[PDB]
């Protein structure tokens, strides 16, 4: 039995499960596999299931709060980047790039450039220790770090804060908790109405700050919708919202994972999004891009992609909300891609014809989301109803560049609008487009070279 170190607080939500404070100290058995793990309490002699998550081995590096692993460098600059952080907060995560190696990443400020990241690779060999330069080595990475959180010498600043983080999300509420009671739930403030039902943000169990989807009694059949949840269920990605759990009768309540800054429709209109840049817009996109090709990967379909259905954390997190639910709707003129309640300014010509909604309509429809990105949230096709809508984009109507938006990014839209699904780029090719969009300018790695 290895003993496991605790990330973070875990507050009890049930019966079985172990709630145990950070640093507490919890048996497991070894190879244990899966997202809630039977734990004992080496501090208390309690027992319970603990989210996996939560934990690591003791006395490895995994413990130290300022490793995090296998992020990337986009997703450690987003977290190190945040107003809140002072100069010198950093994080240590290990290299894409060279096997073996880890990099430190610290914030910065230039009197020319302003705030900004700087990478320094860490290496080492059997020849020594860890190092940045060669000329200071060390027996650990937490040496290293320690070292360097009393002088520079020669880093850009000075170590000073571990990169903070908000408590990570559990995998699902508790172990086997899917099919839930709708006693469990506390629906506190209502953030909005669609079409069909109603968002909320709630609690389970008095404990779990979770986001609450409702739908009016006879949207869709209570017994498809839960076959339908099974796949949802085991679609997991950290660009898509989770679903948690579900509540089965009517009014059917749907169970997902907060996110704090609402909908990307509403953040575009908004005061915050006023004064998104560019390359803050089209780091927006790359995440849509990177949570559908991830569905793509899976062969699923969204169904229904417009920025009303991207959600928004912090530090401009953006994930995919509600993939796959639309199809179960059961009103007949929404069904027949009509009424009002059908989105018809993003929708494909063979979906809106044929119901032939796959892959590549989502393009079509990623295409039309990044003319809201680079609009601040404009209705799409700026001068049409939506009656005349699809006999214009079938005749072979696009909308032209917006005058906001770089000739390039509407390459790419028109390429998503291509009138032959199969021409259509794929997610895969979406998302690499838009993660190289802007050729930085500096280096890669800080030239460790002599510091």
């Amino acid at each position: 039995v290895t003993t496991f170190v605790a990330l973070y607080d875990y507050e009890s939500r049930t019966e079985t499960d172990l709630s145990f404070k950070k640093g507490e100290r919890l048996q497991i058995v070894n190879n244990t596999e899966g997202d809630w793990w039977l734990a004992h309490s080496l501090t208390t002699g309690q027992t319970g299931y603990i989210p996996s998550n939560y934990v690591a081995p003791s006395d490895s590096i995994q413990a130290e709060e300022w490793y995090f692993g296998k992020i990337t460098r986009r997703e450690s600059e987003r977290l190190l980047l945040n107003a809140e952080n002072p100069r010198g907060t950093f994080l240590v995560r290990e290299s894409e790039t060279t096997k073996g190696a880890y990099c430190l990443s610290v914030s910065d400020f230039d009197n020319a450039k302003g705030l900004n990241v700087k990478h320094y690779k860490i290496r080492k060999l059997d020849s020594g220790g860890f190092y940045i330069t060669s000329r200071t080595q060390f027996n650990s990475l937490q040496q290293l770090v320690a070292y360097y959180s009393k002088h520079a010498d020669g880093l850009c600043h000075r170590l000073t804060t571990v990169c903070p983080t908000s408590k990570p999300q559990t995998q699902g509420l508790a172990k086997d908790a899917w099919e839930i009671p709708r006693e469990s739930l506390r629906l506190e403030v209502k953030l909005g109405q669609g079409c069909f039902g109603e968002v909320w943000m709630g609690t389970w169990n008095g404990t779990t700050r979770v986001a609450i989807k409702t739908l009016k009694p006879g949207t869709m059949s209570p017994e498809a919708f839960l076959q339908e949840a099974q796949v949802m269920k085991k679609l997991r990605h950290e660009k898509l919202v989770q679903l948690y759990a579900v509540v089965s009768e009517e009014p059917i309540y749907i169970v997902t994972e907060y996110m704090s800054k609402g909908s990307l429709l509403d953040f575009l209109k908004g005061e915050t999004g006023k004064y998104l840049r560019l390359p803050q817009l089209v780091d927006m996109a790359a995440q849509i891009a990177s949570g559908m090709a991830y569905v793509e990967r899976m062969n699923y379909v969204h169904r229904d992609l417009r920025a009303a259905n991207i959600l928004v954390g912090e530090n401009l997190v953006c994930k995919v909300a509600d993939f796959g639910l639309a199809r179960l709707i059961e009103d007949n003129e929404y069904t027949a891609r009509q009424g009002a309640k059908f989105p018809i300014k993003w929708t494909a010509p063979e979906a809106a014809l044929y119901g032939r909604f796959t892959i590549k309509s989502d393009v079509w429809s990623f295409g039309i989301l990044l003319t809201e990105l680079t609009t601040k949230g404009r209705v799409p096709y700026p001068g049409m109803v939506n009656r005349e809508v699809l006999d214009q984009v079938e005749r072979g109507y696009r909308m032209p560049c917006p005058p906001e938006c770089p000739e390039s990014l509407h390459d790419l839209m028109c390429q998503c609008w291509r009138k032959e699904p199969e021409e259509r780029p794929t997610f895969e090719y979406l998302q690499a487009f838009l993660e190289d969009y802007f050729t930085s300018t500096e280096p890669q790695y800080q030239p460790g070279e002599n510091l």
